[PDB]
C-alpha cells in the first residue's frame, strides 16, 4: 500500500554485528558472564548493484508528453544539489507516471 | 546561415510538368506553334523517406535537463494540433538546443 513491488521472497536481510572482544578477565575464574567489553565499531564500504528491467514506450502519441523538466530560472541554488555547506536536499517528490498510455 | 546542413551536392532538384496535349489543330497546315491546348492539371502522391544519424548524448550531468515540454494546463486547444474547422497551426517554433555539454 506504500507502493513497490510486492515480492514474496524478497531480498534477504544482511546483519552485521561487531564480534564481542573482551577486557581483562579476572584471574580466578568466574561464572557470569561479562561486564566489560572493549568499547569499539567498525567501518568500510558497501556496493549494492541492482540491475533493473525496462519497459520501452509504443506510443503513437502526436503532441508533445509532459515531461519532469528542472525549473529553467535564474535560481538561488540548484535543486538536487548541495549548499553552501554541503546539505544535500532533495526539494521535491518525484512520482514515475509522466507518460500517457490510452486506456 | 538560415542554419541548416551546408550540402556541396545537394539533394537533386525533381521537376514535374504536365505534357502539352494540344487542341483540334485546322485542316490546312500552320506554321505558328499552338494557341490552343487542353486545360488540365495532374494529381498524385509523393513519399520522401529520409534516413538520419543520430548522436546519441554521453552525459554525466547530474541535475536534471531542460527539455521541451508541453504545457501542461486546461488549455482551449492542444498545441501542435488541428482546429474547430481543421487547421494545423504550429504555435511557436521549436529549436534544437535543449541538452547541456561542457564547452
Amino acid at each position: 500500500l506504500m507502493g513497490g513491488f510486492g515480492l514474496k521472497n524478497p531480498p534477504p536481510q544482511i546483519l552485521i554485528k561487531n564480534t564481542p572482544v573482551p577486557a581483562n578477565p579476572p584471574a580466578e575464574f568466574s561464572a557470569t558472564k561479562f561486564a566489560s567489553f572493549i568499547t569499539q565499531y567498525s567501518t568500510g564500504q558497501v556496493s549494492v548493484e541492482i540491475e533493473w528491467e525496462l519497459q520501452k514506450e509504443n506510443s503513437k502519441r502526436w503532441n508533445p508528453e509532459v515531461q519532469y523538466t528542472s525549473n529553467y530560472a535564474k535560481s538561488a541554488n540548484v535543486d538536487f544539489t548541495v549548499d553552501n555547506n554541503g546539505l544535500y536536499t532533495e526539494p521535491r517528490p518525484i512520482g514515475t507516471r509522466y507518460l500517457t498510455r490510452p486506456l
